[PDB]
């Protein structure tokens, strides 16, 4: 058999399979263990040979696939597409604890811009759960010192020593008393889910006349951002307004809907991106559909 191990935002699964197993299968084996049951989001990431992080092929032999040769084998379990409205699409005490971690962890890296004011309300919630209600007896001083709760960026924008900040969080955690470590989260997401960068895979891209910038692919449609205004986009195209897309080596072709509107194409210097940009553009759009017409 094979010596494998599945990794989650919080959980560490281990496994074994004969040299046959495929993605799909494999996939399912974990999603089975973790009682998850809303899987049309998550997927499997792994370290290949070349040196990148990639998404397993459910429909192919993992062997066929070029996993970083070693042992045990190591795989990440990450939600691939995010939901348009968490509140109404997410349902398991687990599915949610599953995004939350991915999301949060991500913010704690400024991988998602987040303004100070709103930076706290989150952490105010990001703790509401971890410690449930506060305790002057349990949560004495230092209690939040062995934790991370704010994006370094925010820290350095204010002349507050670690505790000044902590001192300031305490206060809002207090206010969360009476909250079940469950809605603490939702409320946390319902908060985060509106940040600008939320659930948006990014890609750098080129036009006709050389200019460089960002492609916005996310469970809604697409967005083209200037080199710096990644927050607010400058052009957009929703999954309803696009009939087709694909690439030819380095070209990205997206067909609008009618016949009078030109043909949408841009330029990625790397292919794998296009291979992903597609993969992503698909799923997203596709997901977009069964939603509004099941």
């Amino acid at each position: 058999t094979i010596s494998v191990r599945v990794t989650t935002m919080d959980a560490e699964l281990e496994f074994a399979i004969q040299p046959n197993t495929t993605g799909k299968q494999l996939f399912d084996q974990v999603v089975k263990t973790i009682g998850l049951r809303e899987v049309w989001f998550f997927g499997l990431q792994y370290q290949d040979t070349k040196g990148f992080s990639t998404w397993l092929k459910l429909n192919k032999k993992v062997t066929a696939q070029d996993v970083r040769k070693e042992s045990p084998l190591l795989f990440k379990f990450r939600a691939k597409f995010y939901p348009e409205d968490v509140s109404e699409e997410l349902i398991q005490d687990i599915t949610q604890r599953l995004f939350f971690l991915q999301v949060k962890e991500g913010i704690l890296n400024d991988d998602i811009y987040c303004p100070p004011e709103t930076a706290v309300l989150l952490a105010s919630y990001a703790v509401q759960s971890k410690y449930g209600d506060f305790n002057k007896e349990v949560h004495k001083s230092g209690y939040l010192a062995g934790d991370k709760l704010l994006p370094q960026r925010v820290l350095e924008q204010h002349k507050l020593n670690k505790d000044q900040w902590e001192e300031r969080i305490q206060v809002w955690h207090e206010e969360h008393r009476g909250m079940l470590r469950e809605d603490a989260v939702l409320e946390y997401l319902k908060i985060a889910q509106d940040l600008e960068m939320y659930g948006v895979n990014y890609f750098s891209i080129k036009n006709k006349k050389g200019s460089e910038l960002w492609l916005g692919v996310d469970a809604l449609g697409l967005n083209i951002y200037e080199q710096n205004d990644r927050l607010t986009p400058k052009i957009g195209f929703p999954w309803s307004e696009i009939r087709n897309i694909s690439f030819n080596d380095k070209k990205f072709v997206i067909k609008p809907i009618d016949k009078k509107a030109p043909d949408f194409v841009f330029y990625a210097p790397r292919l794998r991106i296009n291979k992903r940009i597609l993969a992503l553009c698909m799923g997203n759009h596709e997901l977009y559909m069964r939603r509004r017409k099941p």
